[PDB]
Protein backbone atom coordinates (compact mmCIF):
# COMPACT_ATOMS: atom_id res chain seq x y z
CA UNK A 1 0.00 0.00 0.00
CA UNK A 2 1.33 3.56 0.17
CA UNK A 3 4.19 2.68 2.76
CA UNK A 4 5.55 0.21 0.56
CA UNK A 5 5.70 3.13 -2.23
CA UNK A 6 7.17 5.77 -0.08
CA UNK A 7 9.81 3.61 1.05
CA UNK A 8 11.75 3.97 -1.28
CA UNK A 9 11.56 7.83 -2.29
CA UNK A 10 12.17 8.46 2.05
CA UNK A 11 14.96 5.80 2.23
CA UNK A 12 17.13 7.71 -0.62
CA UNK A 13 15.97 11.18 1.09
CA UNK A 14 17.30 10.04 4.42
CA UNK A 15 20.37 8.93 2.81
CA UNK A 16 21.29 12.44 1.87
CA UNK A 17 21.40 15.65 3.17
CA UNK A 18 17.91 16.75 1.58
CA UNK A 19 16.68 14.83 5.00
CA UNK A 20 17.86 17.95 6.26
CA UNK A 21 15.62 20.41 4.59
CA UNK A 22 12.29 21.25 5.97
CA UNK A 23 10.46 21.83 2.47
CA UNK A 24 10.39 17.62 2.73
CA UNK A 25 8.20 17.80 5.81
CA UNK A 26 5.28 17.55 3.94
CA UNK A 27 6.36 14.04 2.52
CA UNK A 28 7.89 12.84 5.61
CA UNK A 29 4.82 13.70 7.81
CA UNK A 30 2.39 11.51 5.23
CA UNK A 31 4.55 8.73 5.70
CA UNK A 32 4.32 8.72 9.44
CA UNK A 33 0.45 8.98 8.94
CA UNK A 34 0.70 5.59 6.93
CA UNK A 35 2.69 3.59 9.21
CA UNK A 36 0.19 4.32 12.19
CA UNK A 37 -2.51 3.07 9.76
CA UNK A 38 -0.99 0.27 8.44
CA UNK A 39 0.63 -0.26 11.15
CA UNK A 40 4.35 0.43 9.60
CA UNK A 41 7.76 1.92 10.98
CA UNK A 42 10.50 3.61 10.52
CA UNK A 43 12.65 4.84 12.87
CA UNK A 44 15.23 6.86 11.22
CA UNK A 45 12.56 8.87 9.04
CA UNK A 46 10.77 9.42 12.78
CA UNK A 47 13.96 10.88 14.23
CA UNK A 48 14.67 13.24 11.11
CA UNK A 49 11.39 14.26 11.36
CA UNK A 50 11.98 15.51 15.22
CA UNK A 51 15.07 16.58 14.16
CA UNK A 52 13.21 18.89 11.71
CA UNK A 53 11.21 20.28 14.11
CA UNK A 54 13.79 20.76 16.69
CA UNK A 55 16.05 22.50 13.71
CA UNK A 56 13.02 24.81 12.40
CA UNK A 57 10.54 25.13 15.50
CA UNK A 58 7.66 26.67 12.94
CA UNK A 59 7.43 23.49 11.49
CA UNK A 60 6.60 21.50 14.86
CA UNK A 61 3.51 19.72 14.27
CA UNK A 62 1.69 18.53 17.32
CA UNK A 63 0.12 15.57 15.60
CA UNK A 64 2.85 14.11 13.83
CA UNK A 65 5.15 14.36 17.13
CA UNK A 66 2.63 12.50 19.57
CA UNK A 67 2.47 9.81 16.97
CA UNK A 68 6.23 9.21 16.67
CA UNK A 69 6.32 9.07 20.17
CA UNK A 70 3.20 6.51 20.37
CA UNK A 71 4.67 4.25 17.65
CA UNK A 72 8.41 4.49 18.98
CA UNK A 73 6.76 2.93 22.60
CA UNK A 74 4.97 0.31 20.54
CA UNK A 75 8.67 -0.85 19.75
CA UNK A 76 9.60 -1.05 23.15
CA UNK A 77 11.51 -2.65 24.44
CA UNK A 78 13.87 -1.13 22.28
CA UNK A 79 15.72 2.37 22.59
CA UNK A 80 13.15 4.03 20.75
CA UNK A 81 11.47 6.10 22.46
CA UNK A 82 14.56 7.35 25.04
CA UNK A 83 15.73 8.57 21.42
CA UNK A 84 12.74 10.64 20.39
CA UNK A 85 12.93 12.07 23.98
CA UNK A 86 16.41 13.07 23.29
CA UNK A 87 15.04 14.32 19.90
CA UNK A 88 12.25 17.11 21.88
CA UNK A 89 13.72 19.91 23.77
CA UNK A 90 11.95 20.59 27.40
CA UNK A 91 9.84 23.32 26.18
CA UNK A 92 8.13 20.89 23.52
CA UNK A 93 7.90 18.14 26.05
CA UNK A 94 5.94 20.00 28.51
CA UNK A 95 3.12 21.09 25.86
CA UNK A 96 -0.32 19.22 25.74
CA UNK A 97 -0.01 16.32 24.91
CA UNK A 98 3.13 15.51 24.57
CA UNK A 99 3.25 16.01 27.94
CA UNK A 100 0.51 13.58 28.69
CA UNK A 101 1.86 10.73 26.14
CA UNK A 102 5.76 11.38 28.05
CA UNK A 103 3.33 10.22 31.02
CA UNK A 104 1.97 7.19 29.69
CA UNK A 105 5.55 6.55 28.13
CA UNK A 106 6.66 6.69 32.09
CA UNK A 107 4.55 4.04 33.35
CA UNK A 108 5.67 1.53 30.82
CA UNK A 109 8.92 2.33 31.00
CA UNK A 110 8.66 1.93 34.88
CA UNK A 111 6.41 -0.82 33.91
CA UNK A 112 3.50 -0.14 36.26
CA UNK A 113 0.81 -1.78 33.74
CA UNK A 114 -1.99 -1.41 35.63
CA UNK A 115 -1.48 2.31 36.27
CA UNK A 116 -0.71 2.51 32.29
CA UNK A 117 -4.25 0.65 30.94
CA UNK A 118 -5.95 2.88 34.40
CA UNK A 119 -4.27 6.44 33.16
CA UNK A 120 -4.64 5.39 29.24
CA UNK A 121 -8.30 7.29 28.09
CA UNK A 122 -9.02 4.32 25.92
CA UNK A 123 -10.89 6.51 23.48
CA UNK A 124 -7.98 8.95 22.96
CA UNK A 125 -8.47 10.50 19.95
CA UNK A 126 -4.29 9.75 18.83
CA UNK A 127 -4.81 6.63 19.57
CA UNK A 128 -7.57 5.72 17.05
CA UNK A 129 -5.47 5.97 13.71
CA UNK A 130 -2.14 4.54 15.43
CA UNK A 131 -3.54 0.47 14.02
CA UNK A 132 -2.08 -2.39 16.72
CA UNK A 133 -1.29 0.01 19.47
CA UNK A 134 -2.65 -1.85 22.21
CA UNK A 135 -1.82 -5.08 20.82
CA UNK A 136 1.66 -3.99 20.77
CA UNK A 137 1.83 -2.89 24.08
CA UNK A 138 0.70 -6.18 25.28
CA UNK A 139 3.82 -7.53 23.28
CA UNK A 140 6.22 -5.66 25.45
CA UNK A 141 4.70 -6.56 28.44
CA UNK A 142 4.53 -10.51 27.77
CA UNK A 143 7.94 -9.91 27.00
CA UNK A 144 8.55 -8.25 30.57
CA UNK A 145 6.11 -11.21 32.04
CA UNK A 146 8.38 -13.53 30.63
CA UNK A 147 11.58 -12.37 32.04
CA UNK A 148 9.77 -11.50 35.81
CA UNK A 149 7.74 -14.55 36.43
CA UNK A 150 8.21 -17.92 36.88
CA UNK A 151 4.13 -18.06 37.84
CA UNK A 152 1.38 -16.17 37.25
CA UNK A 153 -2.06 -15.85 39.02
CA UNK A 154 -4.73 -15.82 35.75
CA UNK A 155 -6.65 -13.19 36.86
CA UNK A 156 -3.73 -10.99 36.83
CA UNK A 157 -1.96 -11.50 33.76
CA UNK A 158 -5.50 -10.30 32.49
CA UNK A 159 -5.54 -6.88 34.34
CA UNK A 160 -1.53 -6.10 33.48
CA UNK A 161 -2.52 -6.70 29.77
CA UNK A 162 -5.62 -4.09 30.11
CA UNK A 163 -8.47 -6.04 31.93
CA UNK A 164 -8.62 -9.18 29.12
CA UNK A 165 -11.88 -11.23 29.31
CA UNK A 166 -10.53 -15.04 29.46
CA UNK A 167 -10.75 -15.57 26.02
CA UNK A 168 -8.55 -12.73 24.77
CA UNK A 169 -6.20 -13.60 27.79
CA UNK A 170 -6.04 -17.15 25.80
CA UNK A 171 -5.32 -15.32 22.78
CA UNK A 172 -2.01 -14.10 24.23
CA UNK A 173 -1.04 -17.22 26.38
CA UNK A 174 -1.56 -18.76 23.03
CA UNK A 175 1.10 -16.56 21.38
CA UNK A 176 4.10 -17.07 24.04
CA UNK A 177 3.41 -21.21 24.49
CA UNK A 178 1.94 -19.99 27.91
CA UNK A 179 -0.05 -22.61 29.86
CA UNK A 180 -2.03 -23.31 32.73
CA UNK A 181 -1.23 -25.19 35.61
CA UNK A 182 -2.90 -25.43 38.76
CA UNK A 183 -1.66 -20.34 37.80
CA UNK A 184 0.17 -20.14 34.27
CA UNK A 185 3.54 -21.87 33.56
CA UNK A 186 5.76 -18.67 32.49
CA UNK A 187 9.15 -19.74 33.08
CA UNK A 188 11.37 -22.18 35.63
CA UNK A 189 13.32 -21.39 38.55
CA UNK A 190 16.55 -21.84 36.50
CA UNK A 191 15.76 -20.14 33.89
CA UNK A 192 14.41 -17.35 35.53
CA UNK A 193 17.79 -16.09 37.48
CA UNK A 194 19.48 -15.92 34.32
CA UNK A 195 19.38 -11.77 33.92
CA UNK A 196 18.01 -10.38 31.17
CA UNK A 197 17.72 -6.95 30.68
CA UNK A 198 13.94 -5.47 30.49
CA UNK A 199 14.36 -2.81 28.20
CA UNK A 200 17.56 -2.10 26.18
CA UNK A 201 20.03 0.34 27.41
CA UNK A 202 21.04 3.84 25.32
CA UNK A 203 24.89 4.34 24.32
CA UNK A 204 27.43 6.88 23.50
CA UNK A 205 27.29 5.64 19.85
CA UNK A 206 23.59 5.20 19.32
CA UNK A 207 23.28 8.73 20.59
CA UNK A 208 25.97 10.32 19.53
CA UNK A 209 24.81 9.41 16.34
CA UNK A 210 21.84 11.05 16.24
CA UNK A 211 22.91 14.12 17.55
CA UNK A 212 25.91 14.30 14.98
CA UNK A 213 23.32 16.37 13.15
Amino acid sequence: AMFEQMRANVGKLLKGIDRYNPENLATLERYVETQAKENAYDLEANLAVLKLYQFNPAFFQTTVTAQILLKALTNLPHTDFTLCKCMIDQAHQEERPIRQILYLGDLLETCHFQAFWQALDENMDLLEGITGFEDSVRKFICHVVGITYQHIDRWLLAEMLGDLSDSQLKVWMSKYGWSADEQIFICSQEESIKPKNIVEKIDFDSVSSIMAS
